[PDB]
């Protein structure tokens, strides 16, 4: 999918990105952070796959080691539709914003001070990017 | 060096839509498209000020590295400090590039790319958006 790098996205932006999920997706991956050695967040919405259904799995990765994984509460994601997450960030936690007014925090475990690279995966088709 | 997206995937009939910042003091900026970095169906260079130019904009092709030759467009509806928005699409015969206040103009599809995967910008234009 989309890989986008120079995003230098600061404290007190916001990245928007706007897709398409697959009509028959099984999951799609959004990836965040310096490099792809080096994200504050794997965001990976998972409609039916390695044994799970409809579960958002979150991680980061560090020096491309993975640090401790974690299934969100909610799964707000339909197959074949049209979809929008938004991030920002502080120095202790990111915020991502997810269709349908939910909404969940991620810890900063890189210490980021900017965001300048993202990749999507899987069965999401990005068609829109904004900043600010 | 601005954003720089790959894997984009335009196909013939899209349009792509950037919408960016131009610095108050711009000199120039780039807008580099194509199948990779080395394979430009369009080098979108607007010179405010650069290169013995004024009020130009410049544009070439690159194939396998290799510059082509470069065309000069006949308008320049572009100032520093503002926000401006090219919008772009292809089909087999041209690129057809949409500027501010109406303006438009096409460039040979040299390279025939069937579709567009590539995007950079350069220079003093600050990418807010990015449609497709």
């Amino acid at each position: 999918g989309l890989v986008a790098s120079n995003l230098n996205l600061k404290p007190g932006e916001c990245l928007r990105v706007r897709g398409e999920v697959a009509p028959d997706a099984k999951s799609f991956v959004l990836n965040l952070g310096k490099d792809s050695n080096n994200l504050c967040l794997h965001f990976n919405p998972r409609f039916n796959a390695h044994g799970d259904a409809n579960t958002i799995v979150c991680n980061s990765k560090d020096g491309g080691a993975w640090g401790t994984e974690q299934r969100e509460a909610v799964f707000p994601f339909q197959p074949g539709s049209v979809a929008e997450v938004c991030i920002t960030f502080d120095q202790a936690n990111l915020t991502v914003k997810l269709p349908d007014g939910y909404e969940f925090k991620f810890p900063n475990r890189l210490n980021l001070e900017a965001i300048n690279y993202m990749a999507a995966d899987g069965d999401f088709k990005i068609k829109c990017v904004a900043f600010d």
